[PDB]
């Protein structure tokens, strides 16, 4: 579910999940189109594409099992659905943490999201 994803993002980036990424770039908020404004934004793109492939399961509500192991986030689910959903949030969380350095709050105020549907 979104709460767990939120926890992850906070652990990796150290920022309040929704008020720093809730409306960032063209893909972090809800929906999404146009070119990624930046690395962080690109992270949110990939996550979106990740969610589409995970149709069967309910990406935003699916409760999965995840644990920390020496700092690392590990998805330990036997259910292919809950596991896949977990990996989608894990990946995103780590991608946002590796680009927190180029995070610019100006991307939640200024956005140029064209009509082109990106590559998944
Ligand atoms: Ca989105």
């Amino acid at each position: 579910n979104l709460y767990q994803f939120g926890r992850m993002i906070w652990n990796r980036t150290g920022k309040l999940p929704i008020l720093s990424y809730g409306s960032y770039g063209c893909y972090c908020g809800w929906g999404g189109q146009g070119p990624p404004k930046d690395a962080t934004d690109r992270c949110c793109l990939v996550h979106d594409c990740c969610y589409t492939r995970v149709g069967d399961c309910s990406p935003k509500m699916t409760l999965y099992s995840y644990r920390f192991e020496n700092g690392d986030i590990i998805c330990d689910n036997k259910d292919p659905c809950k596991r896949a959903v977990c990996e989608c949030d894990r990946e995103a969380a780590i991608c946002l943490g590796e680009n927190v350095n180029t995070y610019d709050k100006k991307y939640k105020s200024y956005e140029d999201c064209t009509e082109e549907v990106q590559e998944c």
